[PDB]
């Protein structure tokens, strides 16, 4: 089952967190991650395609994310904007895709 | 500015209806059809991978719908249950992904 979970999280403003990603299906074409508690266009953080490596932007990016080849999602100097769900959607080659949703606290 | 749309709008209860698609993005993978206003793996219909124009049933998928290549969705056979929204998301190469949502209306 496709988990994330945020290390840590609580976290200080200003400090770090990295949103782990255990479980993977095999036959991904890769990640979209969005902030808050469902996949939605316009809270779109960023795409990545595991076959060529690229990360773009969508238009919640803030220029302080880093994704990982295993969806991993850094985001440093930690904003209160930051605080709370984001929802991992991983894209299956078959097209019938799979959702986690993990959160973490600014404080 | 991707849009989907119904023919007929209003449909009699076991007859037939084809959602339309317009504006496609280019450089695609796919297409991920669901029941409702958004995308929620538990209530999607169908999943579509443009490189292999293969369609795969979701956990909604009734066995009356017949995906297109450009997206369009015939249904056949209409019931009760098939009523009200549809949503659509196009998985762009770049993993940044655009949605459309439209509706129909059985009686
Ligand atoms: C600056 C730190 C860089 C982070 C590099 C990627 C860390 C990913 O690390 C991996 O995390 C997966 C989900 O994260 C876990 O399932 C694995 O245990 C671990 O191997
Ligand atoms: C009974 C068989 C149904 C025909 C399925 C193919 C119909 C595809 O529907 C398409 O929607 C598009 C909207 O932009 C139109 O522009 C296309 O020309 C139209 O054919």
């Amino acid at each position: 089952q496709l988990t994330t979970e945020s290390m840590p999280f609580n976290v200080a403003e200003g400090k770090e967190v990295l949103l782990l990603v255990h479980n993977l299906p095999q036959q991904l074409f890769g990640y979209s991650w969005y902030k808050g508690e469902r996949v939605d266009g316009n809270r779109q953080i960023v795409g990545y395609a595991i076959g060529t490596q690229q990360a773009t932007p969508g238009p919640a990016n803030s220029g302080r994310e880093t994704i990982y080849p295993n969806a991993s999602l850094l985001i440093q100097n930690v904003t209160q904007n930051d605080t709370g769900f984001y929802t991992l959607q991983v894209i299956k080659s078959d097209l019938v895709n799979e959702a986690a949703t993990g959160q973490f606290h600014v404080y």
